[PDB]
């Protein structure tokens, strides 16, 4: 099944919030690399998570952005690695470090590596730039 | 070049300071998306910059990590586009944010995105694991 639709069909499941999808997308015990900023005090940065570890960072993502979606731009492969280029937008509609919502729009880069084996993901790694976001998120005209 | 050595080339590039080298394998008029922690005044986060204006940053880098190497770990190509994952290796000499230099050293990881247009870099995306650093330098 192949790898560049596994891909595509993991961020259409992001966007639309199924759950069943992603969990037949993405092993079980699929290593994770999120960014030091995903970091916590039970997994401190550049320490790997499973499936479930990431899937509660974005369910914790999709309370502060519930109308944010992840558009592919750019896709990439060779074997069983693709890589991405996303685009994040979304709006500042919840409050959160202490602003109340602006409504302001963000569209901020995501870069991504996964290893796809059996149409599942088994390895992924991702930043995405959000200093950027939070630049955009203070600057209207 | 085939896209793929255009990128390995650019990374050994960087890592010997050899600006000879970086202009060849870069167009002029390239679009280098730098994430928004290489912004400044002149140049809001977001903002794409020039290969001038992106040299112009690593040079300025050197200075505060003098020893500091990218190096390759996957690669990915398909047409023009080339994508890769590297670790930046470099030791913690300079005081940043009050904490002294303890010399340990530190490892990052970086996802790029680079165009490859007649063996020339003409549109780049890079984003480093900023947080990650400044947990290993403490």
């Amino acid at each position: 099944h192949q790898p560049s639709d596994t891909i595509a069909g993991l961020y259409e499941a992001f966007n639309s919030g199924d759950l069943e999808t992603l969990r037949e997308l993405i092993a079980p015990d699929a290593v994770i690399h999120l960014p030091g900023t995903a970091g916590d005090a039970e997994h401190p940065p550049g320490t790997p998570r499973d499936r479930e570890g990431w899937l509660g960072v974005w369910q914790f993502t999709q309370a502060f952005f519930p109308d944010m979606t992840a558009t592919v731009q750019d896709i990439v492969q060779t074997g069983d690695l693709v890589a991405t280029r996303c685009v994040a937008r979304g709006t500042h509609s919840i409050e959160f470090m202490g602003v109340p919502p602006t409504g302001r729009p963000f569209e901020m880069t995501m870069l991504n590596m996964s290893r796809v084996r059996d149409g599942r993901i088994v390895e992924h790694w991702t930043i995405s730039d959000n200093v950027t976001m939070l630049a955009q998120l203070g600057v209207k005209a």
